[PDB]
């Protein structure tokens, strides 16, 4: 049992919610929330924008200090910082930027990524403003991650869909 609340089930594993993961991290304080992530850890908008605001700056500042020590992430990549105060753990997961040319076919490495944590908070990778199809990266998901990921989808519109949708 877990303090996850209202979510649909979609499979064994995976559970999904219209909400906002800043909010949703902020009520829970899950172990682990995942930040979409780009290779330099540069969070400026969509996700990462709004979690970096919402630790006033501090995710960003422990980023740089990353990135300065360690180079950038590799796309499909990951690596495990501070939750702040957010989550004990921010896992930054980097799906391929589809407006930056990157291969989908990373998109599975990239989820490949959240097995190494029993359950996470997280959103839909490559999805918003990185480009990809939400519906595919919903699929790829599915059928790549094995421990429990509860999904935020900050759109309620695209939630519908999402649900609608789903085989
Ligand atoms: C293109 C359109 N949208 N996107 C990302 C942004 N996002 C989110 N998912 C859950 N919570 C969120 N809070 C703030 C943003 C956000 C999916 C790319």
């Amino acid at each position: 049992v877990n303090s996850f609340s209202g979510y649909l089930k979609l499979t064994d594993n995976v559970y999904i919610k219209n909400a906002d993961i800043v909010e949703e991290a902020k009520k829970v304080k899950p172990t682990v929330v995942v930040n979409a992530a780009n290779v330099y850890l540069k969070h400026g908008g969509g996700v990462a924008g709004a979690l970096n605001k919402a630790t006033n700056n501090a995710m960003q500042v422990e980023s740089d200090d990353y990135i300065a020590t360690n180079g950038p992430l590799k796309v499909g990549g990951s690596c495990v910082l501070s939750g702040h105060n957010l989550a004990k753990h921010c896992l930054h997961v980097v799906g391929p930027n589809v407006n930056k040319g990157e291969d989908i076919q990373l998109l599975k490495s990239a989820y490949e990524n959240f097995n190494q944590h029993e359950v996470l908070l997280a959103p839909l990778l490559s999805a918003g403003i990185f480009g990809a199809d939400p519906i595919h990266s919903l699929r790829v998901c599915v059928d790549t991650v094995r421990t429990n990921v509860y999904l935020a989808v900050f759109d309620k519109n695209l939630y519908d869909k999402l649900v609608s949708s789903f085989l």
